């Protein structure tokens, strides 16, 4: 069976260029008794991978999670037909033994798209659960502050907040944004890129200041918004997307004074704390709230395999309205 | 009654120098019912009093605790020859309601300098006290950095740390304070400006890495401690003074790749959350833990009032071994 795959050819420098990635075909091995050959669905591409690239090898396959389905079968609980998380990185075809990969929750139907599995209900919207639940802790009336809202992450953070009876402040990089955001019940929405100041539109947006902040961003952005946060505030620490690419030192940090002060509790996060049984119970949460219209979503599918880079590039870039997901 | 008083002359640019400050004498107004005057025993300098200064009008009095005697009085509740923690800044004598002070802990016994109210017995080892037990949560058989750590907060927070079972890392800036947290039972103790790697020092002292971080100091101290931390790893951030007298540009704040793998959390903390019951609790645990010989201390006491900045200035330098006091 063949199978084409991309590699890192080059460490990435600043932000990825088409250069930086090598697509290679190679024939894949019969399958030995307990192994199925899975066929890639749809492949995500995520932030997280600018950073963890810099820990392969040259030549190397660039990780990643999709949905794929058996086409191939010598394992008595994967038959033929069976859809399946796996992460074998950007590959078209795998062969597995099963051991790693995570079966769809039988409750998903066939009314909405499986690429939904890589995103809202996935592990993007499992960060944001746990995240706004567990590390923001919110219990209800908090005002949140969410950048990168318009981001499968972010809008699932949004949305969980207003259920929960929270006022949500977001922050998004384009116009169109600002109507999704509008459109999904956020209380105040705003376009990063035009506002005169960040400071005074944060100020307008809650004058009280911020109870919980849930961070994708980092730099000068979390800078600004850690010096208008409530005392005892809570940071999420879920990503730094603003710094991934960077090409020299990172900003300096807030300044001091205003987190001693103000007493904040900033803490880290990765969806994968938590184990199995909490993500499936957090899952079927995701999917019933789906089907009910309380979290809605939008994706940006692009076709062919061999658009994976580009595809991974423009959501670096914040190019696109959705979760960035690869149709093979 | 006459009183003499340090006020701030000049802003300070980077670290104080003396012609920054300015002694003032004044007469007191007269005591009205209710009232006392009180005579400074001894006062305190502290690291936060740099930070605060930036808050100052030039001419107003310096900031500060100290321990002090009723030596007039209109006020049934505090007779003459009270002993009292008052706060009315760098001045010899003050008048004061009575509603702010604070007596000392009823058992205070005579074999303890009352200096130690100021320090290892006082607010700075009720800093260490909450930061080690409450924000780092220690329960036993982890490992502790602690920076600034020959300081009154940091032998607390090593010498509590050890009686609870935990290793403990301390760093100090002389070869003398070495020696002085090597005989309080540190398990190991650097001087940071003499080793040729603080990356490869940290790691020689715990090669695992480190559960909990007491953190005093800040800056790129703090960013190569935390590439050390364990997952989960807690910080109580408790003080930057590596960013209160340096000018030119701030620091930048740390790798986000790391803290966000690790999962860190990072809580600041000021030790007046803490009410004054809960802070009457743990005052009898540090003068107990004092008087089982748990918890050492040493002192740098400076004679006369007039050398309180030059007080300060060799404290913020780190030049003392000991706490620094000013004796009246
Ligand atoms: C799979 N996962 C959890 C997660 C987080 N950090 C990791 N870090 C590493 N090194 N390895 C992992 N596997 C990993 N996984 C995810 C995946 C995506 C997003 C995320 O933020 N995605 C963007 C995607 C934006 C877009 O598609 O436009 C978003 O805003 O939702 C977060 C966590
Ligand atoms: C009173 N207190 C709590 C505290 C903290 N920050 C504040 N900040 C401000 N602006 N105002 C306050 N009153 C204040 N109080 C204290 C006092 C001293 C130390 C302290 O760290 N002292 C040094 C003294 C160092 C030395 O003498 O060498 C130490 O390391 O023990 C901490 C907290
Ligand atoms: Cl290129
Ligand atoms: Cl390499
Ligand atoms: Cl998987
Ligand atoms: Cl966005
Ligand atoms: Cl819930
Ligand atoms: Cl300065
Ligand atoms: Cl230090
Ligand atoms: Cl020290
Ligand atoms: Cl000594
Ligand atoms: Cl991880
Ligand atoms: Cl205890």
């Amino acid at each position: 069976s063949m199978t084409k795959t991309w590699t890192l050819k080059k460490h990435f420098v600043g932000y990825p260029t088409n250069s930086d990635f090598e697509l290679k075909t190679s024939e894949l091995p019969p399958l030995k008794n307990g192994e199925v050959l899975l066929e890639a669905l749809f492949l995500t591409v995520d932030p997280y991978m600018r950073v963890a690239a810099k820990r392969l090898k040259e030549g190397d396959t660039m990780m990643g999670q999709q949905v794929a389905k058996v086409v191939e079968s010598k394992n008595v609980a994967l038959p033929k037909g069976t859809i399946v998380l796996a992460s074998p990185g950007w590959t078209t075809h795998s062969i597995s033994d099963g051991k790693d990969l995570e079966k769809l929750l039988t409750e998903w139907p066939d009314t909405i798209p499986l690429s939904l599995a890589l995103g809202t209900v996935g592990m993007p919207g499992l960060t944001a659960y746990f995240g706004l639940l567990e590390i923001c802790g919110v219990k209800g009336g908090e005002t949140v502050m969410v950048n990168a809202a318009a981001g499968a992450v972010g809008s699932v953070v949004g949305q969980i907040a207003k259920l929960k009876g929270c006022k949500v402040v977001g922050a998004v990089g384009s116009d169109e944004k600002v109507a999704y955001l509008q459109k999904l019940g956020f209380d105040v929405v705003f376009n990063y890129k035009t506002v005169e100041s960040l400071e005074e539109t944060l100020k307008k947006a809650s004058p009280d200041g911020y109870d919980c902040y849930f961070d994708n961003v980092g730099g000068e952005f979390s800078n600004t918004v850690i010096g208008q946060m409530k005392k005892f505030g809570r940071i999420a620490i879920c990503g730094a997307i603003s710094t991934y690419n960077r090409t020299g030192p990172l900003p300096p940090g807030p300044p001091p004074e205003i987190v001693i002060y103000q007493e904040l509790r900033m803490e880290a996060f990765v969806v994968y704390r938590w184990q199995g049984d909490a993500r499936q119970k957090a899952l079927k949460d995701l999917l019933k709230w789906v089907l009910e219209g309380k979290i809605q979503y939008k994706e940006y599918i692009i076709e062919g395999f061999e658009n994976m880079p580009a595809a991974f590039m423009g959501m670096l870039k914040g190019d696109n309205l959705g979760k960035t997901i690869v149709k093979a």
